């Protein structure tokens, strides 16, 4: 082609001369913009946090994910680094087309152990690239990034700095499905590490995780290892009710077409720009227990003689707060919750969403609290008239 001789189009020639399958990027007329104009973020508290993009040999996914990353408000392209698990040519070509920094890594070990070793190399490299950074954003190559991803991190990053009980901040709510998530200004505390767009504290990585990172022979998933008690240690992460990332990768290490249609396709994705988070400082450890007690003292107790698995369980309402109590006789008795999550059509393969035996979600746009009795500390608010709901698997 004869595109106008500028730096952006010279970058375009070298790419379009080498690879195929990207459509309007390579057309003569109608060239797709390969530079973006996201909106500015006034007073950006995240402006000096590096962003680590983890990638393998999935060049089409990476190009899709980078287009939404470069479109988010308040993004800093200079802070982005793409870490590729190997020396594949096409992924490096895609990084070059957008003009970002790329780092290649020779693969170590096999299967999930090799994903684990790549993560460890990338996290250690990020904190070597910026010796003064205190956090780092970790992003997978198969995620769409919400347009307010950095606005969300900018307003909440100060919680990691002030609350030592916090493990991380994540963009992903495991129980935020299209029919059970509603409020993009709302945040929770959860007893797990969700990943899928998360913030890592440098002191946590350099002083705790890196010295005991699993060696290459162990066929362990890095994220399941980080959820083990010996790593998390009772700490919690901050998540929003409406997720700020979306997992679109169908071809992956543990991913197939069926598992995606069943547990990811219906995940809710925030599209409202520049949301102001509501009362952020209440997510600190002791202030949050004040908030949960306030929520439980305004919630209407539901009729527990009715079927929990059907819509009739709640009055025909919008905007109310209802509470339900389920049987949980030890800190690990999740039998009823798992059956409840299955019939609610949310995540039910391993337990997530819990905070001291409490689950928070939405049902027909009412806030819906679930309390485990007798194990939860909040069991003290169950009236005598309620017999906790119990359901066992067939
Ligand atoms: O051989 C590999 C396979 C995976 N990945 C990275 O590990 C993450 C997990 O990817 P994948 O979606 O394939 O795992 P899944 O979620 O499907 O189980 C991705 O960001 C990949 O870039 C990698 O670096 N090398
Ligand atoms: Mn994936």
């Amino acid at each position: 082609c004869h595109w106008a001789d500028t730096e952006l189009n010279r970058r375009r020639r070298r790419f379009c001369s080498k690879v195929e399958g990207y459509g309007s990027v390579c057309s003569c007329k109608d060239p797709t913009p390969i530079e973006f104009s996201p909106d500015p973020l006034p007073d950006n508290k995240v402006l000096n946090v590096p962003v680590a993009v983890i990638a393998g040999n999935r060049p089409n996914y990476l190009y899709r994910m980078l287009r939404s990353l470069l479109s988010a408000q308040g993004v800093s392209p200079q802070m982005i680094t793409v870490f590729i698990d190997g020396y594949y040519e096409e992924p490096m070509d895609v990084v070059a087309l957008f003009g970002l920094r790329g780092i290649q890594h020779t693969p170590i070990s096999i299967k999930n152990a090799r994903v684990s070793q790549h993560y460890k190399a990338s996290l250690t490299a990020t904190f070597n690239l910026f010796p003064e950074a205190k956090f780092a954003v970790v992003l997978e190559e198969d995620l769409d990034i919400a347009v307010d991803f950095f606005s969300f991190l900018s307003q909440s990053i100060h919680l990691l700095e002030e609350d030592d009980s916090l493990y991380c901040i994540s963009a992903w709510n495991d129980q935020g499905y299209e029919h059970t998530a509603e409020d993009p200004a709302l945040l929770y505390r959860v007893e797990t590490m969700p990943g899928l767009g998360w913030v890592l504290r440098r002191s946590l990585y350099k002083e705790e995780l890196e010295p005991k990172w699993p060696t290459p022979e162990k066929l362990w998933d890095w994220d399941m290892w980080m959820r083990m008690p010996e790593q998390r240690r009772g700490r919690e992460c901050i998540i929003p009710d409406v997720s700020r990332s979306y997992h679109f990768g169908i071809v992956g290490l543990n991913m197939n077409g069926y598992f995606h249609e069943a547990y990811f396709k219906k995940h809710k994705f925030n599209t409202v720009p520049g949301v102001q988070l509501r009362n952020v400082d209440s997510l600190k450890k002791e202030a949050y227990e004040v908030e949960v007690h306030r929520l439980l003292s305004e919630a209407e107790v539901l009729d527990h003689s009715k079927n929990p698995c059907e819509d009739s369980f709640l009055p025909d309402t919008e905007g109310h707060t209802y509470v339900a109590f389920i049987r949980m006789e030890k800190d690990d008795d999740f039998t009823t919750w798992t059956q409840l999550a299955k019939c609610l059509h949310i995540w039910d393969l391993d337990v997530r969403g819990n905070h001291r035996g409490l689950w928070r979600l939405f049902r027909k746009k009412n806030h819906f609290l679930v309390v485990g009795v007798p194990a939860s500390p909040y069991s003290v608010k169950k009236p005598p008239s309620v017999t906790p709901i119990f359901l066992e698997p067939p």
